[PDB]
């Protein structure tokens, strides 16, 4: 069944003030690259959401490990390393990400068994 | 599987204004009071839609009951009470909830058995 | 288990001023319409979305024919037809859609056997 599910919304511009956590791939990806960069940090923190969402009333237990790949068409798709791969090691992750204006958002889903 | 799930969005501002169907806990939790008080609104009505949703062409069958309880770490969680935990007596809720400059959102997804 | 989650915003005003892919059933729920047309449009990207992520490296294989009817009390259903109807045979969707202020969002989960 479902472990979690996360929102984020994420400001573009104010997101691209601070930023001035990615995979070179990400910013090989992003690169108007606030736009794309915010969006993955939404699905980062969506990610984050789900999983931490799943561990209510539980001590909690990052960025740069959950990677958004896209493929060729641009589909995203979420890839774990480092520790919180280990804790997510069964864990199907579905993900989703938007950008329009000044707004990123994205929304993930874990699934287990 | 999946009962329904729900999103919504909600401009703080505006519901500032307009609250000028909340627990303790939640009034507790939120007192910069809006922007949290708009992101649990959006939470359940994010329940409803998921949960009425899965009725469709059916005659309709409530915010106070919808709770988002949150945990010494701030994750949220509904918790059901009145005629609503009654009607989704075996169902688990899944929210996330989200608040960026003047916009709060929320999404749900209902699992059943 | 879940196929794919898509999530998509649109603004508003500039969805209307873009429109002037839609069913007579659409159109006449919408008529104030660029609101109820722009989160349909939302719908119908978050379905693509959701069924196109889960085809990840694999070549894409459309909006008329993600139909969002809606019951007398308002609520949302997507119906198939043509090709993507055939694709999508045994798979469930739900969807959820939202529109506040300047912007609309939809959200849907594909789920299969
Ligand atoms: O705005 P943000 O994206 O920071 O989201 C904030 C929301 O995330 C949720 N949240 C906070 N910590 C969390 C965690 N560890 N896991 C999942 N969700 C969490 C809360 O609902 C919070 O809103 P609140 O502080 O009004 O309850
Ligand atoms: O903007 P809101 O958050 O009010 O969301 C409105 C949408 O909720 C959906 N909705 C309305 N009633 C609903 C219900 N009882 N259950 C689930 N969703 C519903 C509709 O898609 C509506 O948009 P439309 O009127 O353009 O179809
Ligand atoms: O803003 P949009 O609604 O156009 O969403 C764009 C996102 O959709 C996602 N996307 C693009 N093509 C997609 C497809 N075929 N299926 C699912 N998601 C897709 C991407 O994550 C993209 O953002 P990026 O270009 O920053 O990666
Ligand atoms: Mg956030
Ligand atoms: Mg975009
Ligand atoms: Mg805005
Ligand atoms: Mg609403
Ligand atoms: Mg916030
Ligand atoms: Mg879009
Ligand atoms: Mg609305």
């Amino acid at each position: 069944g479902i472990v979690g599910v996360g929102i984020d919304l994420v400001s573009i511009p104010d997101f691209a003030e601070q930023v001035d956590t990615f995979t070179p791939g990400e910013r090989r990806d992003a690169s108007s690259a606030a736009r794309h960069l915010a969006a993955r940090w939404a699905a980062k923190e969506a990610v984050i959401k789900a999983w931490s969402g799943s561990r209510f009333a539980q001590r909690p237990m990052i960025h740069r490990d959950i990677e958004v790949v896209t493929d060729m068409w641009g589909r995203p798709r979420v890839r774990l390393t480092g520790a919180i791969a280990e804790y997510l090691a069964d864990v199907t992750i579905h993900v989703s990400l938007t950008h329009e204006g000044d707004t990123a958002a994205a929304v993930a889903i874990l699934e287990a068994p």
